[PDB]
């Protein structure tokens, strides 16, 4: 499975970013994270293209209500990158 | 499925009246505060959409004369369980 | 005899200290508590008739000024019943 | 009823010197550090009016050589309700 | 001899990216990463010195694409206790 | 006993001077702390002598790494060293 970040400044849009992912039944909701910086990341897993699709579709959502940060996906993450995941 | 209707402010004092204006001003349920540091807040209520709208019509007004607010959004019908798409701990 | 909220916040912990020792000076002035949202910034707050809460925030924020930065003042007059209600979990 | 004294500095090194130098006379009590972000740092400490203030000036006079101090007070006598931030 | 590698950057997409990259790239094992506020977010992975240099080259590298890196840096530790320095 | 601190902006200027600090003399690694701003703390204990040629070494390294905000050792604290230090870095 991939996984799928969108990174905002502030909360609101990060919200807004995680609804309109997962709007879409075949993409999961993996957590949210602060690091602070007003900087909160969304993160999400499905198959490739569903989450290029919705990390697109999170991005475009949260950028009318604040400030996009970073918008990245992995199709094909490495296995110990699950230890630093909610 | 209920409405969730957020206001972020710089500041914990403007987030606090607007929580007293959105609970005042409809039928919405304080969910709770979130600080996500560079001293921003985040008042999160829930309910009926109509109310959760007034309400935070309401919230954002009166805190704008408290400090500054950095954004106002009304999800109408979340997609998930509202307990699903908010984050941990809040409530 | 209808209840209120008043808060100092501001920027540094022994502003703010001096802000609730102020305040609580006035025998008709009640501390709930201190909130931190990090980024130095501390919100102090008290409860008690309305009248009170305005000249117990205005000496709060007056004797804050002298110690340390203020950043903001305000007072919320509250319903009866849930005056605290509103407030941030862990005051 | 007793006083407090407080010594705020930008920086934790600079906190714990001024900790140092306010426990170095025997009847001065430290009550404890508080951070509150932004690299703030708060020394407490209780006592007699005056053995704060010297606390204090000393702790203050020290830190300032580490680094920088924020604020530095003492309030001779707490109204009883504060004991409860502290 | 044994080495610790680190990736700090100021947000955390791309440091998850830096994570990825790392492990990807050499035989390096990701130890965790650590969040000090203000946005920073430190990646730390563990392995032979030179695995540590190939994965933080790499993962410093893939993290620039992302978002901002402010740090990269590799350690050579002892034979016993290389962990003992990390933050609990 | 002495206590050594070193005071970075940023984690991984830290973690090298705990590194240097441990490698150039006898002093144990206390913890970290972190106090917001991007600041973190690095405290060691040892003996005066180790715990000043640590933090120099500590300090030197940090430096090449990042910026470093204080450097200070502290040879004689007046309290034992638990009473000064604050709940939770050991
Ligand atoms: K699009």
């Amino acid at each position: 499975e991939a996984l799928g970040m969108v990174e905002t400044k502030g909360l609101t849009a990060a919200i807004e970013a995680a609804d309109a992912m997962v709007a879409s039944a075949n993409v999961m909701l993996v957590g949210y994270e602060k690091i602070g910086h007003g900087l909160v990341t969304v993160i999400v897993r499905g198959d490739v293209g569903a989450v290029k699709a919705a990390t697109d579709a999170g991005a475009a959502a949260a950028r009318n209500v604040g400030e996009v940060k970073a918008v990245h996906v992995i199709p094909r993450p490495h296995t110990d990158v699950e230890k630093i995941l909610p």
